[PDB]
DNA sequence: ATCTGTACATGTACAGAT
DNA sequence: ATCTGTACATGTACAGAT
DNA sequence: ATCTGTACATGTACAGAT
DNA sequence: ATCTGTACATGTACAGAT
C-alpha cells in the first residue's frame, strides 16, 4: 500500500519524457556529428545510451541521462595500476596523447564546448569540469533543467582483462550462455593518476537490467511480472532524499545501490522471491542486505570482485555508520522521509 | 528405470563421435572449398550445420548428418505458391551469377540444385583417401546425399539453401508461438535472423515443378533445441537438469524402430516427431513439467499427443501454421490409423519394441 | 609498402567417460 | 564428481594480392 | 560509409471488467 | 483495489538503399 503510494509519485509522466529526450536528443545528435565528419581525433566514435532513464530505473523526473561515446582502438596494451583491479595505464591519430586519459579528454571536452557555443536553439551550456569525473556535463534548461554526461570510452575488442575473470557471477541466475556471451562483448575504459583509465560496463549493466528474469518471459507481456526494478527504485529513492538531507552523505551515490541490488538478485535468483505482492519484504530485504554491506564495509565491485566501493580509502568509517544509522532510522518508523 | 536403460542404449560413443567427426569434417570442408573456386555460381555460400547431430538429439549411432549450403541472395522477390504456406516462386527485380538458372525472373531450382549436384560429383570423385560416393537421386528431397564407408555407413545431406535476410514471410505471422515458453525478445530476435529457401524438387507432374521452392527453419530450431528452457539454467552447468531431449529421443526411436519394419510408415519422418514435441513443449512451457523424475509420464503425453494428431488428422508447421503435415493430401487416413494402432500397441504393452 | 580472405587462436557449453 | 573431445563464436595473423 | 524504414521491445495512461 | 485491453510514446537493432 505505501510502497505502492511511493512508486506512483516516483513514476515519469509520458509527456515530462517525450518533452525532456526530444531536447536531448538533438543536442546528442548535433554533439556526435561535430565528431567524426570533422576530423577530429574522436573520428568513428559511435553513441551507446546507458544509466538510469536508459534501463527504466529513472525516478521522480526525466532530468539526467548518461551517454556513452564509444572509440575502437588498434589492440592496445593494458597495465593494471598497483593491484587497484579497476583501473589500468592503456599502451600501444591518437599518438596526439601512454594514451594519456586527462589529455584526451581535454581535447573532447573542449570539441563539445565549442559545439555548445554554437548552439542557438537550445538552452544549454557546459558544466565546470568535476576532477577526476570521466564525463562532460551539459547543463539544458528546457523551462526545466536536464543533466546530460557525455563520457568518452575507448572500446577495446579483445579479452576482458584478468582482474574480472572471477566477476559477473550470473551463472546460477542468467546462466553460463549468457555470462560467455556477454564477456564476448567489448569492454570499455573511462578516464579517472592523470594518465589511469577506469574500466566501465554500462552496457553489461544495461543488458541484465532488461534481461534480469531467470525466467526469459519474466516481466514480457506473455509473462509474470516481478518487482526486482521497483525495489532499485525505491532503495534509490531513499539514497536520493537522505543525500539532499545530509552533506555527510557525499561521497555515497547512486552505483552503490546499483551494485548491492546486482548482488542480492544473484543471491536470491528465482523470480519467485521478487513477487509483486511480496514487495514489501523485498524491499526490507534489500535494506538488511546493503546494512549488512556497510556494517562489514564491504560491497564489491559486481564486475571486479576485488574492489571494494566501501573500502575505508574512499568512504570514512563514520560516513558509513551514520548512514546506517540514517537507513535504520527510516526502517523502523515506516519511511516518513517518503512523504516530503 | 526401463527408460533410462533406453537412453544408454541410444546414447552415441565419443569414440564413434570421433570417427565419424573427423572425416565428415573432412569431406564438407573440401566440398566447401570446392564451391568457392573458379567462375563457381555458388561463390560465397556458406556452412551451417543443423539437424539432430547438432542439436544433440542424434540416436544410436553417429550416421547421418546434415549441413546447409547457404547462398545469400539479394533483391529477391517471393510468389507464394497456391496459398500453400511453404512453398514459393523466387524472381528476381532486375536482370548475376545465378542468371545461368533464370527463366524470365523465375529462379529454376532443379536447375540450380543440378549445377550444384553435378559439382559436388565431381569434387567426390578426386577424393581418393576416403571411401565416399553419391546416392543416386531421391525425389523430394532438397539434398545430395553422400554415403561415407567409414567402414561404418555414414550418410551425410548436403542441402543447398537460399539465404533472404529480408522479414520472414506472412504465412509465418502466427507461426512460432513461444511468446509464453522461450518469450518476446527470443521470438523478436530468432525472427530477424535470415529465412532460408531449399529446393522442393518434386517430379509430382504439376505445374512450377522445377522452380518451386520450401521454406526452411533448420537454423531456427537448432537455437530452439540447444536453448529449450523457460528457465536461462535448464539444462546448463549450475542450473536443473530438463528431460525435454530424452523425450525427443525416445520418440525419434519409437518411430526409427517400426520405420525400420514396416513399409507402410514410409510417409512418416522423423519432423513429424520434432514438429509434435515443439508444440507439446509450446503446451507444456514450465521447466517443471520437463522434471527428469516424470521421465514415464513426460512420454507418455508426448504419446497421447501425437495419436490425437493422427487421428484428428492435423500436426500443423511449427512455423507455417496454415501447412498440415498430416493432412489427407499429403498421407493416407489408412497410412495414420496403421501408425496409431502401433503406438497404442507399444504403449500399453511396455513398449516391447525398445527390447529390439 | 599496405590490404584482406582465409585460416589459426582462444574460450567454453554440451555431454560422454571415468 | 572430475576429466575431456567436439562444435562454434569471435578475435587476430599473415601469405599473397593490391 | 551514412542514413531511413521497419518492427516491436520497454514504458506511460486509462477505461472497463473483475 | 487489481487485471485486461487499447492507445500512445520513445529506444534500439539491422536490412537495404545511397
Ligand atoms: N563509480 C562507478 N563505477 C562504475 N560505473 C559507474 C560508476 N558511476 C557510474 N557508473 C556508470 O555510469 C552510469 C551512469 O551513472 P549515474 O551516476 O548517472 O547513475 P544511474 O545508474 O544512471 O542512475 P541515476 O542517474 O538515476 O542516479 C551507471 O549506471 C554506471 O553504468
Ligand atoms: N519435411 C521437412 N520440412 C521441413 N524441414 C524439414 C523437413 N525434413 C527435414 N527438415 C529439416 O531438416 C533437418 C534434417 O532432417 P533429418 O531428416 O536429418 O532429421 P533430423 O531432425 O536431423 O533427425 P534424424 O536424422 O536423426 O532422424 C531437420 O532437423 C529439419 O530442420
Ligand atoms: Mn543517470
Ligand atoms: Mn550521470
Ligand atoms: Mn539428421
Ligand atoms: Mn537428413
Ligand atoms: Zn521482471
Ligand atoms: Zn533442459
Amino acid at each position: 500500500d505505501k510502497l505502492k503510494k511511493v512508486l506512483d509519485k516516483l513514476r515519469l509522466k509520458r509527456k515530462d519524457i517525450s518533452e525532456a529526450a526530444e531536447t536531448v536528443n538533438k543536442v546528442v545528435e548535433r554533439l556526435l556529428r561535430r565528431m567524426q565528419k570533422r576530423e577530429s581525433e574522436f573520428k568513428g566514435v559511435e553513441q551507446l545510451n546507458t544509466g538510469s532513464y536508459y534501463e527504466h530505473v529513472k525516478i521522480s523526473a526525466p532530468n539526467e541521462f548518461d551517454v556513452m561515446f564509444k572509440l575502437e582502438v588498434p589492440r592496445i596494451e593494458l597495465q593494471e595500476y598497483y593491484e587497484t583491479g579497476a583501473f589500468y595505464l592503456v599502451k600501444f591519430p591518437l599518438s596526439h596523447f601512454v594514451l594519456s586519459a586527462t589529455k584526451m579528454l581535454s581535447k573532447f571536452r573542449k570539441i563539445i564546448k565549442e559545439e555548445v557555443k554554437e548552439i542557438k536553439d537550445i538552452d544549454v551550456s557546459v558544466e565546470k569540469e568535476k576532477p577526476g569525473s570521466p564525463a562532460v556535463t551539459l547543463l539544458i534548461r528546457n523551462p526545466e533543467e536536464i543533466s546530460v554526461d557525455i563520457i568518452l570510452a575507448l572500446e577495446s575488442k579483445g579479452s576482458w582483462p584478468i582482474s574480472t575473470k572471477e566477476g559477473l557471477p550470473i551463472q546460477g541466475w542468467l546462466g553460463t550462455k549468457v555470462r560467455t556471451n556477454l564477456r564476448r562483448e567489448p569492454f570499455y575504459l573511462v578516464p579517472k593518476q592523470g594518465e589511469t583509465w577506469r574500466l566501465s560496463f554500462s552496457h553489461t549493466e544495461k543488458y541484465i537490467l532488461n534481461n534480469h528474469g531467470i525466467e526469459k518471459t519474466c516481466c514480457e507481456s506473455s509473462g509474470a511480472k516481478c518487482c526486482r526494478k521497483e525495489c532499485l527504485k525505491l532503495m534509490k529513492y531513499l539514497l536520493e532524499q537522505l543525500k539532499k538531507e545530509f552533506q555527510e552523505l557525499d561521497a555515497f551515490c547512486s552505483y552503490h545501490v546499483k551494485t548491492a541490488i546486482f548482488h542480492m538478485w544473484t543471491q536470491d535468483p528465482q523470480d519467485s522471491q521478487w513477487d509483486p505482492r511480496n514487495l514489501s519484504s523485498c524491499f526490507d530485504k534489500l535494506l538488511a542486505f546493503f546494512l549488512e554491506c556497510l556494517r562489514t564495509e564491504k560491497l564489491d565491485h559486481y564486475f571486479i570482485p576485488k574492489f571494494n566501493l566501501f573500502s575505508q580509502e574512499l568512504i570514512d568509517r563514520k560516513s558509513k555508520e551514520f548512514l546506517s544509522k540514517k537507513i535504520e532510522y527510516e526502517r523502523n518508523n515506516g519511511f516518513p522521509i517518503f512523504d516530503k
